[PDB]
């Protein structure tokens, strides 16, 4: 089974083929829900371990809160909430909702647990699934009605400490995407219209999908401030004895990250998995001629596997006799294994192995003694090259503009725009409406809204007197806009 | 905050105090659901890592299937199923159920995935929560409306291979309880009346709670046979080309395990956590006289912590100046930390530390150079002693009987009974009914049913011609009975 849709032509069909034929997902009779098979789930387990280890260093501890929230507590978005109303065919006295997020589940407990400044900071995380029942068309990994995530929630005695935590977690999400998944992301702050309404400031990491020109939010970290503390009466006492509101954060990231990884590195042959998260980094394929000492070849493959595992390289031998090497090459290319090692009688006679890298197809002849250090070096080169090429595509996908006239041409090249902006929220909604209308007109001519993605932390120079690209009022900051998921 | 209820007098109040005052659980406004705070959740993470590592050696892979099942697929117990019927206030075309278990979610996929004998065995596991909405009174950890678990599901070409896997998983559950949690359990097969009706044979590990005399199922491993394969049309082709049904297993274990651990080792002071799963194995408490070189004492505590962590000992220093040592001693005793290390000026002058073990209160004076190996030895002694004392209580809690006349006296001593049994299912239900009725009579005289717990793998000798303790017919095997959760 090969991927036959080309990534640059029918991107949606390519994506479906890549994730189905690699055995990452399976469909399900309830629309908008997908089965995560082991090939994808192993990658989730790897980024989960990374993130857990990092937040444990910060003093965050895992926990588990109930999946249900009482009507009263939830209603302290609404068409997205799935409601449990009966046990069997008996009606519940009050209906209960499945968590779309757990603020209203956790914060009553926080109010009970926090009494003194000595109780702070309080730092909790949980890994679980949440449910958001939208009637729109789903996309595997990217927009689904049930998804796995982690959500962290912290409380602090001061706004500055909470803010520092918000930025520390955002840096962890940058590392999740860029270090683990080799996906470049842009740190920024959401516009007033796009931020979490329950909070003070929402920070984000944003990724870019060149094939459809869309930005996609990769993860989020909110400075909640004291808003939820007032609503849930979460207060603490200073050492003088006065009661003060806590300052809160919340943050999350989902299996969307896997989809972004898939879209970023995949090619016409299928998946390409970054070595740092590949469950199989090296697949060993013995050549099995009928007229050969097959036992010797297999024994050497086993020895090489042991030698590589001593360097913590994750190895699988595909010694199935009933498939050709060509079949196996394709099979593990579709699944995205970053390195394949081939060993036949001539290699054994020379004391070498043939190694082929998945991203470029370049082949190497490596001595057995050099194999472990050379493969470690090659995997680091593959990881870095995947990231650097994606980063070049990201920066080639952003157009710096000064006037609204440049917007629609840039959108039609499937690019984002970086533009000086007045940051008035009313203007963002005017811009969404107008770019949607222009996109519809174009659609009819062909036989869509542009919104803010983020106000980037990394601000280009802003010349004095620069005007907003849409209102002509004084610009405040450079803002990243585009079509979006 | 101290535990004030005595374990041997008001066991239910003791249990509640132990798990609340140690900060393991928090209550919730939806009855039958509880919050798992980090002190308990860390123990879950530890047994999860153990079990994951062990099943990965068996070729089992983790996955994630949806939490929802369509009405049609579920109804292929019923008053326990929670039904989602509305998104917002809009009605679903067909209601969907929250998983009480995932056979009906997973096996349609299995039928799609399995085509050839080369596809077998198929071995999958998932970690998730499930929901069983009983209107009866809940018990934290032991019987709750939502609980965390793992469920494994495998498919094999032959019954013998599946059966071998059933027993391998049951041995893993024995290790989960006995090796990790120091809880002794009895392997056995469930009676025909008590087994999973969807399967062929159900094996179990059973634990015993002496304070209320109750047996409790600890984990389960089912030989499903071909029953579900017929129902879901899961078939494979041999190399000759004929289609055959797969032979399946399923198995699971829940956070009930934590409650069993708590009940087994706890004492009047609170929790006692086995060192192998304790998140803090050693708490270091500096003595902080006002008239002392506090910096030197704290610096030595830090050095000792580093030295112990190099032996992979999990250490916390409680250097809070605003609590007395006596307060701290109680605080970490309630939470069950197995070792406390005390260090003050006299200890520093002697080059030793004072170490107190939680299970017995015995104190030791240990040189700094001996600290790591001696504490490793002490933790192994604590783990083994917790297990051996629990095992002695288990065997003292079982009475071997020959006649039904011995049942009610043994139940009144809060014991289980091991009795020769004819294994006729009708007789088990007669025994349940009669022992319930006798228990009610006794209750009224004081101002309850006994069922089979398991047919143990370890069978005592059965003399020729032994009769069933209840029917007088020829006995088949020794069966373990008792009151139960
Ligand atoms: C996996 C996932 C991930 C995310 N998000 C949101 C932000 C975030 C990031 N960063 C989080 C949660 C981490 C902070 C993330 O990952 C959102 C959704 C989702 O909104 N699901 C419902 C749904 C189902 C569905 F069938 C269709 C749609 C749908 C179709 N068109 N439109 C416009 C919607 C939506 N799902
Ligand atoms: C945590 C957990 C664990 C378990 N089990 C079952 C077997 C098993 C083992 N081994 C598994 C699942 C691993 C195979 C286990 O752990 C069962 C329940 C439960 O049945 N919950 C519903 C409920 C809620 C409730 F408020 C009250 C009751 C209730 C009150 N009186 N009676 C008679 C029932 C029941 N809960
Ligand atoms: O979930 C959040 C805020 C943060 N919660 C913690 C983890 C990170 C996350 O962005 C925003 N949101 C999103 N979607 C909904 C749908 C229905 C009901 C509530 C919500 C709702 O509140
Ligand atoms: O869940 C099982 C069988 C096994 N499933 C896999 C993990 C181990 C587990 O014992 C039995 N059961 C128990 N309780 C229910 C309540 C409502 C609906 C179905 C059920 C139901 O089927
Ligand atoms: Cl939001
Ligand atoms: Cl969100
Ligand atoms: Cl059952
Ligand atoms: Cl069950």
């Amino acid at each position: 089974a090969m991927v036959t849709a080309k990534k640059d032509e029918n991107f949606s069909e390519w994506y479906t083929q890549a994730i189905v034929r690699s055995e990452m997902i399976e469909y399900y009779d309830i629309s908008g829900c997908y089965i995560m098979r082991p090939w994808a789930f192993h990658i989730w387990e790897k980024v989960q371990r990374f993130f857990d280890d990092e937040i444990k260093k910060m003093g965050v501890e895992n926990s588990y809160f109930p999946m249900f929230v009482s009507r009263h507590k939830l209603e302290k978005f609404s068409p997205e909430v799935a409601w449990v109303t009966h046990y069997g065919d008996s009606p519940l006295p009050e209906k209960i909702a499945i968590r779309p997020t757990s603020e209203t589940i956790m914060y009553p407990a926080y109010a009970k647990w926090i009494r003194s400044h000595r109780d702070l900071p309080l730092k909790l995380n949980q890994w679980c699934s949440v449910v958001r029942w939208e009637f729109k068309q789903p996309t595997p990994f990217l927009r689904t009605r049930e998804f796995l995530w982690q959500e962290g929630h912290t409380a602090h005695a001061t706004e500055e400490e909470a803010w520092e935590l918000v930025l520390d977690i955002l840096e962890l999400y940058r590392r999740w995407y860029e270090e683990c998944l080799a996906v470049p992301v842009i740190k920024g702050e959401k516009s007033e219209g796009e931020k979490f309404a329950g909070g003070k400031k929402t920070t984000t990491v944003e990724a870019f999908i060149p094939e459809n020109g869309r930005g996609i939010q990769a993860a989020t970290s909110h400075l909640l401030g004291t808003n939820f503390a007032k609503m849930f009466e979460i207060e603490f006492e200073d050492e003088e004895g006065h009661k003060r509101l806590v300052h809160q954060t919340s943050w999350g990231c989902t299996t969307r990250s896997l989809g972004v990884m898939i879209m970023t590195h995949g090619d016409d042959k299928g998946l390409v998995i970054p070595p740092r998260v590949a469950s199989v980094q090296v697949v060993i394929i013995p050549i099995l001629f009928k007229d050969e000492n097959t036992g010797e070849i297999l024994g050497k493959c086993r020895e090489l596997k042991t030698m590589l595992e001593k360097a913590d390289i994750r190895v699988r031998i595909d010694d199935r006799s009933n498939y050709t090497p060509g079949w196996k090459y394709n099979h593990w290319e579709v699944k995205g294994v970053p390195l394949r090692l081939e060993l036949g009688p001539k290699d054994l006679a020379k004391g070498t192995a043939r190694v082929v890298r998945r991203d470029t197809g370049e082949a190497y002849q490596i001595s057995w003694a050099d194999l472990a250090p050379k493969l470690l070096e090659l995997m680091e080169g593959i990881q870095r090259s995947l990231f650097e090429k994606a980063k070049a595509r990201l920066h080639e996908g952003i157009e710096k503009i000064s006037t609204f006239d440049e917007v629609m041409p840039a959108l039609n090249r499937k690019h984002l725009v970086l533009a000086p902006w007045c940051e008035d929220p009313e203007s963002e909604e005017q811009i969404k409406k107008e770019t949607q209308k222009l996109s519809e007109i174009q659609a009819i001519e062909a036989g869509g809204a542009m919104k803010t993605l983020c106000i980037p932390f990394d601000q280009p120079p802003m010349p004095e007197g620069t005007k907003c690209f849409y209102t002509g009022k004084p610009a405040k900051r450079w803002t990243l806009w585009g079509r979006s998921y």
